[PDB]
Formats: structure tokens, C-alpha cells, sequence
């Protein structure tokens, strides 16, 4: 497995490995909690205890190697921030990262994610767009 | 037809001017004048209400829609009251928010017909946008 | 006949002796196992149990119960799916402490037979209590 | 109106004034907080803003003259034994105090209070004899 | 030594208990904290860790015993007013009370104590004295 | 004969209205006005004063006096300060109420005649008014 | 005068602002409280009050028209970063920001920040700087 | 030709890095082990002490030195207590960090040869700076 990597293991994070676990997928999740990381022992190619923001465990994690990195920190716009910063050194070539507020939003654009994300107001635009499908697409 | 959105915060204020950006018609309220007054641009009529009083739900016209969507967020409290009346008044589609896993399960007993979780729903949503780099 | 409390704080721990003190048999019910230990001596019996959980709400023979209070209290949401659950199970009689106006309302809404209201209630308690002193 | 008087208009104190007017009482109602003064005025014979623990208001007040003062000053304990300090100097015949907890009820025993309430606990003595009513009453 | 005894010893308690010794008096030491039972082994004819609160542990030391009785807690007043409450009621002949405040004092008064120390402004009282006496007695 | 307190808190108030219980004529000073109305009438005069500042020092003719308390608080730099001042006045008997151990320790060196501490003090006067139970 | 801004008068940005006055130079002085701005009247060529997080404000000011804007903001990384951020994307030659510690200084990097000045750190080179002069130079 | 430096935080620790950079000798010196040991292989010599006692200041062999940095921060008690000793061991030059105003004023007075202001001092570094553009 050296496809996709998701650092932080939250309802957010969390549930991306799960997904792509069920899609087959082989897939790396990195957590500075244990408790967070047996949590996706049965859903990980991978399931590692790491702190994201420190280059050394970066480098013990072999992250340079994965074509897509999602940073999923939660309440931490500076774990989140510092660690899209050194993963954007390691030159990978996506990083996605989930932003906290327009602040959060701000920095990571400048910073090197490639993608940022929102879900609060992602699944908002998402859920009009099912409700206009149940009408408009006669659904 | 009718869409009606109650709780305008991230979530609930996205789908309404999501909704408006898509040509369509949308009841917004909020208890909050404030949370109102954001999106009233976007919405054909924006209400300040206390979703939980029965009074106000009658007078907003709210038993007359289609599709209600309960986007309230810490006060689980104040959600799952809301829903509760909202399926009193036989609303045909309910979607709610849910805050938690107690919440969702309160829920799916009480009568909401769509449970949304923004977090873990967006977290698949990406682990498919992530195959189909692939596609 | 039977009797079943769960969540044993003060109010539902005093429930809980007094019972015992009347030479009632009681099923003492909570979470934490603390609270139980310190209402095992007045309990026919004492058990650890997350009532939010249908398996340990089955486990427990709740089902084969007449009178079952929650006195969930700080924790509106595990009060709420506990008796949404008991309801369920269709206990015959379902009490429950509201832990205020909105929780009442929903409860009302949910099965519970009867909504205690310490304060409140003790303050009418008091008040006749007070005419009394002239009867 | 000179029989009965509660301080603190919470849901314990309120919920007296309230029943005591329901049953024709006439009632001292007294709080700190104008919003909960105003929140009895259609239950109070008479609804004052004052601070109990203050002597020159219990005089204002004229609390010396009531036969029943209830104490129902909530998560504030030492306004409450304050308060019950003061007008058991005032010689109050009947002193009644709501405790918030087994410390309060210690001091409230030796500093006057002739009667101490504690809702929670008495209330479950109260359900617990309704339970035991549907059954052997036949009830 | 069964005359002294002074509960809590802060700078106030470990004071007495010091001036005690030095002038050969016996006394007996107590603190809930160990480290501060420690720092007064060597001033105390015994220095015990318990919490004054719990009855028991006022029996298991023998305070019944003591004529003199000084609980000089600190910024406690709940710790401070239990104990002097339950000290009053093995009627122990003298209890000394280091007051917080106007409030603390208000109920030691009516819970038992004799007499009730403020350090700062007993202290103001006496350095007041100390000056007039610079002048006035030609000192 | 002159006696001038710094700092009003209870320490330093105190010492004023014994001062003048006893018939004594007293500066009182404090920084807080609140403070100096609280014993304006204990005090020959009453001054609103920043006790750091020399000029408000020498428009308070606090170099003519015998003795000077500096009662401040917490505030430990201002009372370290307010004696190195006084010092610098030469006033015949600075006392100066110590805050800590440092505060001990700096002020015998800054040339405070006479460090007081409130709590250790009190400590040995009812040790020795324990003892007087049998004089 | 339209060579230096100073935004975030404290102790080090107030500095500047009045060595650059004592030198003969034409300063902008902006903070967002005014009795920061009011306390630099004298020293500045112009002392205006505004949140330099707020694009518009950022406008207002004729920031874009400075060779050399300084970010003196304090125990503030978020409005440091989200300034020197904007002003960044104003394309300003020259932009020095104080930073509070390695993570600020990191971002602030990335970020646009051409100087990066860490006070403490600093000053403490120079005061090695003075302690070496006054032996080696045999001064 | 001796310096000794007192206190290794941002601003201590600092000059002890730099003046090993300029090949030279210095002894580092605080009361927290972590903070010695951070700074241990930039100095000839780095001990674990409390500048404020003078029996930990003798055996430091702090009288030798020719230069004595004290460099305490928030701790403004010892930072003056430690210079008020210094000086009574006739240091040469005794340079003192100052925390604030009411710091500075009383090291001007306590015997502190160099008061330094990092933030301060630093903007006035960078308006220097500033003109430089153009030199
Ligand atoms: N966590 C909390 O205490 C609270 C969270 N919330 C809300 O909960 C919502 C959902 O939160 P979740 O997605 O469940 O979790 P989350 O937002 O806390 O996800 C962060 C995850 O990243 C991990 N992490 C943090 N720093 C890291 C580092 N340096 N390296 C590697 N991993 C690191 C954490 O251990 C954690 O599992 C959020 O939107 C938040 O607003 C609300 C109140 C409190
Ligand atoms: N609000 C705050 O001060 C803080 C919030 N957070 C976190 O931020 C997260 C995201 O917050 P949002 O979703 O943006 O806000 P939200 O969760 O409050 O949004 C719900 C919306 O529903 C409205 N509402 C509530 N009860 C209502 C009723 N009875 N009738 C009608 N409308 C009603 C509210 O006014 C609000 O605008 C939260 O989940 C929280 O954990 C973290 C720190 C502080
Ligand atoms: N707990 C605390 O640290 C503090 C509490 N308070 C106040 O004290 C008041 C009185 O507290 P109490 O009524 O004595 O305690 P409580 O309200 O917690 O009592 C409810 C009992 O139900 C149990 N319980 C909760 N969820 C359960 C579940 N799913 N299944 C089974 N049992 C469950 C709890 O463990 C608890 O013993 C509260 O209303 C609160 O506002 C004030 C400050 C601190
Ligand atoms: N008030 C709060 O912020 C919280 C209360 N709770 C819980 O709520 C429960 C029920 O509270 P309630 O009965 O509704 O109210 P309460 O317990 O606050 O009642 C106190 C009432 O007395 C009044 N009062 C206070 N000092 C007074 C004085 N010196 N003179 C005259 N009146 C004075 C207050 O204004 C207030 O209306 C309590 O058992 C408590 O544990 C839990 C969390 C927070
Ligand atoms: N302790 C603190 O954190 C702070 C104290 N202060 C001030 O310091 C001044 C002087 O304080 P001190 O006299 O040194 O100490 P203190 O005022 O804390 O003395 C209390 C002593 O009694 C002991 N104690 C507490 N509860 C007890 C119990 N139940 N049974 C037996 N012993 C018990 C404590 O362990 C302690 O040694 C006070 O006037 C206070 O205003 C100011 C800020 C913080
Ligand atoms: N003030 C507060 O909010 C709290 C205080 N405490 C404790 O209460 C204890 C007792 O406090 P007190 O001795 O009554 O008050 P205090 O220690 O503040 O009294 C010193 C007096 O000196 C005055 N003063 C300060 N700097 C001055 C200057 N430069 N020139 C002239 N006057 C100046 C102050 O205004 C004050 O009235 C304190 O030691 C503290 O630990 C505990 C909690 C809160
Ligand atoms: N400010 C405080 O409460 C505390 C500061 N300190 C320390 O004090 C030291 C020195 O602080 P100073 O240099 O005096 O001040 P400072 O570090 O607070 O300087 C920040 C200045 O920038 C201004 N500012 C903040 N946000 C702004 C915005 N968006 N747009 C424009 N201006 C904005 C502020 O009003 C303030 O005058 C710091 O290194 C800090 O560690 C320590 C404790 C508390
Ligand atoms: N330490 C903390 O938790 C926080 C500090 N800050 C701010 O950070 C700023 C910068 O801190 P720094 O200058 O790095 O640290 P600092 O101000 O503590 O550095 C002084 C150094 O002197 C040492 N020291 C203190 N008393 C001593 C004595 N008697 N003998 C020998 N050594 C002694 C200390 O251990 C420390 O390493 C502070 O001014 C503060 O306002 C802000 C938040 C938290």
C-alpha cells in the first residue's frame, strides 16, 4: 500500500479509511492517540502511531511515498497546518486537507494543500443537491 | 416541491444557498435574527423562529412543505424536539442533522427519514473522490 | 410489583432506599459502577448497565417490569433513548425525572407515563406543606 | 400578607409562591434578580427585588414580621446560610431552608434553620411511596 | 501533651506551633497534606496527616482530649467551618478560628468558635500599638 | 510623632483606624480611591497616590514624616519599589508588611527597618496568648 | 511618507515606530486599539486605527503603496499570519514580521514574511555580540 | 574576560549559544535541570542552581567572573533578589534583563550596570535596520 495515506483519525479521517477499506483499498492511517489508531487496526493496510507535525516520523512513516496524503486534524489549526507544511516539503503530490474555518482555509492555501475541505458546508451543498435531484431528476 | 431548512449554521445555511444558487425556492429559519438576516438574500422568505414552539411552526407554515430539513446543531435538546413536532405535523420528508451517535439513534426512533453526519458522510465522500483519480 | 430504577444520583438512589425501607424489592440500575456499589445494600439487586443499550436493557429482564424510573439526569440524551427504548418494550408504567422544559416536552411526546420535576414538584410539596401548619 | 415569605425565586421557590397563590395564600415573594421578581408578580401578594443577605433590606422588607420564611437560594450557599443567619437573629418562627448538599445542611442544622429541604432526595422519598401506593394501597 | 492542638498547619498554624515549641510547650500538629506534617516533626510533640473534616478522624486522634483547640485552615472556609462544627460538638472547651473573611466569621460566631483570628487585621491592630508606643511611652 | 500608611488593604487600614482610635494623626494612602474613601475618615488626610511615582511622593510630603508602613499586597514590585524610594528620602523608620520569603529577602537589603508579616506574626502572638491561660 | 508601516504598536512595533521618528522618518503607525494608536501620535507621520486582518481596511490604509510594512503583532499568531498573509498578496517589497515562536516563524515562512524577527532570541545574539566587543575589541 | 549567564530561557540561552559561536567561555546557569541540560554543550560549564541563594552563588565561583548576565524572566522576585546578591559580591558588570517598567527602575537602583529590554531594544534594532535600506 503506497496510494493513499490519512493522517488524523477522526469522524472525518476515520471514516475515509473505513470507505476505502470497504472499496478494496489499501490504505495507511496515522494517529497520535493509540487509543485512535486500534480503533483502525481491522480497516488499515497500515495503522500507525505518529505525531504528523514532527519531520523524523514522517520520514519513519515513508509518507514521501504516497500519491495522496489527507490531513484530517481536527480542533488543531496548528497540528493541521504544521503538518500539511512539512508534507508539502516532502513534495507529495496531493495533500487534502480538512479546514477548520476561513482562517484554517487561508493558510492552507498558501501553504500547499492541493484540496481543501469543509464538511460542514460541503455535505450542505451536497444535501441541496439531493434534495433538488428527489424533484428536478423526477427521482 | 417545497423546501424548508431550520438551524442556519455552516450546514444548514449551505444547503439554503446551495439551494438558491440552483434555482430554487427555500424557506430558511433560525431562533437567531442574526443567523437569519445572513441568509436572507438567498432564501425566498428567511423567518426568525423557535423551531420548538408549535405556535410558531403553524404561523411559519411549515406543515405546508415538502421536504423539511432540521439542521440545528449543539442544542440536540432543541433538534430532536423539533422533529418530534414536525412529525406530528405529518411532514412527508424529514431530514435531520444528527449532532451524535445517542442523537441519531433518538432519531431513527422518533421519525426523521434521512440522518445526515457532515463528517463522516463528507469522509466517504472523499474516499470515493480519492478512487476516481483513478477513474 | 415490581420496581425498577435507573440512574441512581440522589434523586434516584433515594428512591431506591426509601423502597428498600418499605420492604420493597428493588432492581437498582446505572453506568457506573460507583453509583450501583453504593446502592447495593438497599437493591434485591444492584447491576452495571448502560440503559442506552437494547442487549443490557434484554440482559436485565427489565422487560418483565411494572414501574421503571429513569432518573437519568445531566445526560438528557441517555434519559431520552431510555425510554424511547422501554417504550419500546412496553413497560407499563415509565417515570421519569425531566431535567427541564424541553426534556419534559419530549418525554410527554416519547411514552413517559409520568414526568417528575424534583424542584418544581417539592415546591409544591412545601407550599402545602406550609397551609398545613393551620389544619 | 404576613405569614408566608420566600427568598430566592427559582424553580424550588418559584414552584412554592406559585401553589401558595393557587391555594389563596397570600405570599412574600423576594429575589436579587429583578427578572425573576417580575417573573412572580401575578403570584405574589408582594414581589421585592432585595439582597437577603443584607439586614437593612430584611428590614426594608419587614421580614421580622412573617411566621414562615423559606430560604430558596440555590448554588450559593453562603448567601443562603447568610440569609439564614440574619433572620434567625430576627427571631423568624419558622426558618426553611433549602440545602444544596450534605456541608450545606451541617451548617444550615446549627446556624437556625428549622426545617432543611433537599429536593432530589426528599422527592425520591415521595416517588418511592407513590410506587409503593399503586400496589399496596391497590391503589 | 494533651493541651494544644493546631489543625492546619499553614504559615499562621505552623506559626503557633513553632512559637509553641520554642517557648516548650507540647503540642499536637495536624495537616491533611503530608508535606506539610513533615515540615513540623521537629516542633510537634506529634505531628499526624488527617483531615479534620471526618469525624472518625478527629476520634482517632484524640481531640477530644485538648483544651485548646486552634483550626487555622486556610482559603477553605467549607473545610474550615466543618471542622470547627464537628470540634463544637465534642464541646472541646477552647476553639481558635483563623477567619477568611466578614462571612467566615459571621457563621463561626453562631457554629462555636471562642475566639476568631484575622492575621491582617489583628496584625494592623498591633503594629498600630507598636508605633504609638515608639512615641507615647518615649520608647 | 508622624505616622504614614501606603497600601489600605485590611493590613494597612487597619493600622489607620487603630491609629486613630488611639488618638493618632495618620496619612493614609492608596492608589485606588475606593480605598482612600474607605478610611478618609480615620485619616488626618486621606491621599490618592501612586506610591512608584517620586513626584507624587514629594507632593505628599511623605519625607517629613517619622515613620512610613508600605502595607501593599500583592503587588510586590510597587512595594519594592515605594521602600527604595523611601530610602532615597531617608525617612527615619520604614516598615513594610512582606508578601513571600523573596520579598523578606530583598526588602532587608533595600533598607525596610522593620519587615512584618501578617500570618507568621499573628502565629506567634496566639501561641503566646495560649500560653497566658495560665499567667 | 510612504516607505515604512509599523502594524502593531506594542512594546517592539511602538519601538520602531519612535527610533524612526528620533531618526527624521515619516512612519504609518496602525493598530486596532485605539489608545495604542492615540499613545503614538507624536511619533508617527500617521496613526490610524484598523484591523490589519480586514482586506478592505488593508486598502484604506495605502498599505500597497509601502516599501516596508512590519507585522509587530503579539500574542496573536492567527491575525500575525492572516496580515502578513494579505499584505502579502498586495505584493509589498518588503515585509518583517515578529514571530512568537517555531511554529509562527514557520508558517510565516511559506507565507511571504522576507524577515523574520524573534526579539528574545535576538537580542540575545547582539547582547553575546556587546559582552565579546568588550574584550575582544578592548573596548 | 568571564561571563556567566543566568537564567537560560529564549533570551539567556541565546547568548550563552552565541558567545560558544564566538569561541568562547561561559558559564550557563538555572534552577530547572531541563533548561540546563538544553544549553549544556554550548557552555565550558552549565549548573543546576538557584541564583538566589548565596551559598549556591559561592560554591558557583560567581564572584570570579568579570560578567554576569541575569537573564530570570517572569519570576521579576528573583531576577531582583539575584541581583541585590551580585552586587554584594562587587560583580564588575551585572547585566539584567528586564521584565518591566517597574523592573527597570528598580535594577537602575538595585546596582544593574545594563538594563536590556529585548523588545524594546529589538525595534529599535530594526528601525536601524530600516535606514540601512538606503546606506
Ligand atoms: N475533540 C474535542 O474535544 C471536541 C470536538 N468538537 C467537534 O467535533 C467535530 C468532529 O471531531 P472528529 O472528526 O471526531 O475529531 P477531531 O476533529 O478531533 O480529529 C482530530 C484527530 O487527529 C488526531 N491528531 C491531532 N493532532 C495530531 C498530530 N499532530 N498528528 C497526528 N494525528 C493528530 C487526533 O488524535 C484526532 O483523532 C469537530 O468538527 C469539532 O468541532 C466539539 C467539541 C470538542
Ligand atoms: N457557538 C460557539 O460559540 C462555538 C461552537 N463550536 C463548534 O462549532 C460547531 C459548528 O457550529 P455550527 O453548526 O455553525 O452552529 P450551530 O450548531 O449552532 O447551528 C445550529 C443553528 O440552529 C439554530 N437553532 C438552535 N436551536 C433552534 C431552535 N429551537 N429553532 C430554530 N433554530 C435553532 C442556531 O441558532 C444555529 O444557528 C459546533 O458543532 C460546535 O461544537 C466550538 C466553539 C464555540
Ligand atoms: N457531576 C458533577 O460533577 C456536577 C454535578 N452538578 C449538578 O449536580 C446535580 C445533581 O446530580 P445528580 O442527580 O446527583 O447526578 P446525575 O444527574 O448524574 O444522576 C444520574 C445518574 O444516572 C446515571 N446514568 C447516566 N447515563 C446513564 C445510562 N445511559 N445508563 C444508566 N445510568 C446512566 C449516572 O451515572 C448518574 O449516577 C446535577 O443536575 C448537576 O447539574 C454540579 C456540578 C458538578
Ligand atoms: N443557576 C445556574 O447557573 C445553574 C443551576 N444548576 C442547577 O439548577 C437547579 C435548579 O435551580 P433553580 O431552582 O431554578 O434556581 P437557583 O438554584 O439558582 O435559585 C436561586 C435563586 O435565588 C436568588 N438569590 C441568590 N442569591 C440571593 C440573595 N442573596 N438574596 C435573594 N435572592 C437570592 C437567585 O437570583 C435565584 O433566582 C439547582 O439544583 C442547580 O444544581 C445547574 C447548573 C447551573
Ligand atoms: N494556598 C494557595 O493556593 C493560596 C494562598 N494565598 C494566601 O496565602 C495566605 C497564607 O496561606 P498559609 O497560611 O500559608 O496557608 P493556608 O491558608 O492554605 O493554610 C491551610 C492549611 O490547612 C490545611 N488543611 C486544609 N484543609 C484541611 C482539612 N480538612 N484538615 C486538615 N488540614 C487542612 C492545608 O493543607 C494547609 O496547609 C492566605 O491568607 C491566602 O489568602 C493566596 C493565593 C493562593
Ligand atoms: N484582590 C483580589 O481580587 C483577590 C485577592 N485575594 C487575596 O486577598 C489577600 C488580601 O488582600 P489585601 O491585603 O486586602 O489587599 P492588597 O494586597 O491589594 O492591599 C494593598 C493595597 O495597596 C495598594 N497599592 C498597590 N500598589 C500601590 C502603589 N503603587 N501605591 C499605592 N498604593 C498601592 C492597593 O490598591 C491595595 O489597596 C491578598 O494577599 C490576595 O492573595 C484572593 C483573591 C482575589
Ligand atoms: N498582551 C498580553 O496580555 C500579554 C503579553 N505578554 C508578553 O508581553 C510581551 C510584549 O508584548 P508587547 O510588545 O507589549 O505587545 P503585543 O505583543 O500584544 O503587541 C500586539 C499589538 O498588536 C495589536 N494588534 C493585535 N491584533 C491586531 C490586528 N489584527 N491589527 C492591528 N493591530 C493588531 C495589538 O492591539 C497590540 O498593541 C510579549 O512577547 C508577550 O509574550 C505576557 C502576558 C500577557
Ligand atoms: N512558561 C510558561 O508556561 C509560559 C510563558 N509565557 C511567556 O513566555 C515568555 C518567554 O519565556 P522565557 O523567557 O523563554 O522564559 P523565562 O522567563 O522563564 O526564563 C527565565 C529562566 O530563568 C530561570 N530562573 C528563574 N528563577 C531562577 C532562579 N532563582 N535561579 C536561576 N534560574 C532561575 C527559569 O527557570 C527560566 O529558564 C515569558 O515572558 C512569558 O510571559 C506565556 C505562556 C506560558
Amino acid at each position: 500500500n503506497k496510494q493513499f495515506a490519512v493522517i488524523g483519525l477522526g469522524r472525518f479521517g476515520g471514516s475515509i479509511v473505513k470507505e476505502l477499506h470497504r472499496m478494496g483499498h489499501e490504505v495507511l492511517a496515522v494517529d497520535i492517540n493509540e487509543e485512535k489508531v486500534n480503533a483502525y487496526a481491522s480497516y488499515a493496510t497500515h495503522a500507525v502511531i505518529a505525531n504528523a507535525t514532527e519531520e523524523n516520523e514522517l520520514l519513519s512513516l515513508g509518507i514521501r511515498n504516497f500519491e495522496y496524503v489527507i490531513v484530517a486534524i481536527g480542533a488543531n489549526i496548528q497540528a493541521s497546518t504544521l503538518t500539511t507544511l512539512l508534507l508539502k516539503e516532502l513534495d507529495i503530490p496531493n495533500i487534502w486537507v480538512k479546514a477548520q474555518n476561513y482562517y484554517h482555509h487561508k493558510v492552507l492555501e498558501k501553504i500547499g494543500a492541493d484540496r481543501i475541505i469543509h464538511p460542514e458546508k460541503d455535505m450542505g451543498v451536497k444535501i441541496a443537491q439531493s434534495l433538488s435531484d428527489e424533484n428536478v431528476l423526477n427521482y
